[PDB]
């Protein structure tokens, strides 16, 4: 079968559980589309509830920050008339506002601004849909695909620069607060039976180094790359290339969302994380099989310094096998970061800078996650992960 008709293999990760991931492989020819701009993409997707099996070929670069005439949109097009960045910053400055949640005129104007952008950049992917890039240069620039539905395949696309013109200030987030943006390249928001394969994820022509600091914190225009929340389940992400980005992959959005318990069943294999700062993945609650992934970076880079790979969040059940981390100088313990409620990590065959480590034991964790993955393809020895992943992960390594 050609790319548009390929499905997830019957043993290939949590995505293959139960009914599996067939996407739009059963489509008739009247639901096979080739799209090259936002309008064509939106028309082909139809409404949230268009469950008819469909295949969507992306040809060229689809910029999502565009009006209905495909004219480019920026800050001043999206801005609410009351919003003014200068005024937002003077309102919420910790030396006059303190650490209370922003409220009043500029936060309200900011929220409405963000909604205006969201209506353009965020697109929902309905059930039984395969979206695949044609050739080696299929790109989505500015867009956030949201998948709330079952049975979706996304492959062979370079996603770039899911950029938010209206980051929110949150002074309660850590000890000096943070800026947060809304847009991922892909957000699996309660979606199920999803395969994300041979995609590339990066920050395009607007890396975080071109963002200023406000209140001493990076004015962050980006959020995740491939995130999962709100009971998302049964997902395989394979052979993708994440690079030159801060927050990569967050699975479970809140310690209060204990309905994520027994869900967030996700398999990550043969992905490349190069110059990724953090969260690769950060997990709450999920049974997440992480195997044969390659992580490379520098703790002293000036653009995207490595901080950690795996975030051991509340009641997380990461089962990690034969993953390879090349970050010179990094202490074994600091391959991971443990958050409140994070108590367990199983990891075997972890290589850090050529040396076999036990990340779980280096942090005093339990290695009992209470499950063992049965559904996986063959597991590579750790010694071959770097080559297989460098040579095979990412968009345009099929067409
Ligand atoms: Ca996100
Ligand atoms: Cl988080």
């Amino acid at each position: 079968a050609d790319l548009g008709h390929q499905t997830l293999g019957s043993n290939d990760g949590w995505g293959a559980y139960s009914t599996g991931t067939t996407g739009g492989s059963k489509a008739s020819s009247s639901n096979v589309y080739t799209v090259s701009n936002r309008n064509q993409l939106v028309s082909a997707l139809g409404k949230e509830t268009n469950t008819t099996p469909k295949i969507i070929y992306i040809k060229g670069t689809i910029d999502m920050n565009v009006d209905d005439n495909l004219k480019p949109l920026g800050l001043n097009d999206y801005k609410d008339p009351e919003y003014d960045l200068d005024k937002y910053l003077k309102a919420y400055d910790p030396s006059t506002w303190g650490k209370k949640e922003p409220s009043g005129t500029q936060e309200e104007a900011r929220a409405r601004s963000q909604k205006n952008q969201k209506a353009r950049v965020m697109v929902d992917i309905p059930a039984n849909t395969t979206i695949v890039g044609s050739g080696t240069n299929a790109k989505v620039v500015g867009g956030n695909f949201q998948i709330k539905s079952d049975n979706v395949i996304i492959r062979n696309i370079e996603f770039q620069d899911a950029y938010d013109y209206f980051p929110q200030w949150d002074p309660t987030d850590g000890s000096s607060g943070n800026w947060n943006s809304q847009y991922d390249n892909i957000t699996i928001n309660g979606g199920t039976h999803i395969w994300i394969d041979h995609c590339t994820f990066n920050d395009g022509s607007r890396p975080d180094s071109t963002s200023p600091k406000y209140y001493g914190r990076k004015y962050q225009h980006h959020d995740g790359q491939t995130d999962a929340s709100n009971g998302a389940n049964y997902i395989t992400m394979s052979y993708n290339y994440y690079h030159d980005h801060d927050k990569s992959s967050i699975f479970g959005s809140s310690d209060s969302k204990t309905s994520d318990d027994g869900k967030l069943k996700i398999t990550l294999h043969h992905n490349r994380y190069k110059n990724i700062v953090q969260r690769a993945p950060r997990v709450r609650f999920g049974q997440v099989h992480v195997y044969n992934n390659y992580y490379e970076g520098s703790t002293s880079s000036s653009s995207y310094p490595f901080s950690y790979a795996w975030g051991i969040g509340k009641s997380s059940k990461i089962y990690a096998q034969n993953n390879v981390i090349d970050v010179p100088g990094l202490s074994a313990a600091k391959t991971i970061s443990v958050f409140s409620g994070g108590t367990a990590l199983y990891d075997s065959g972890t290589l850090l800078n050529g040396t076999q480590i036990n990340a779980s034991a280096a942090n005093g964790l339990s290695s009992s996650v209470g499950w063992t993955p049965s559904l996986h393809g063959s597991i590579d020895a750790s010694a071959n992960v770097k080559s297989n992943v460098i040579n095979q992960a990412g968009a345009g390594k099929l067409n």
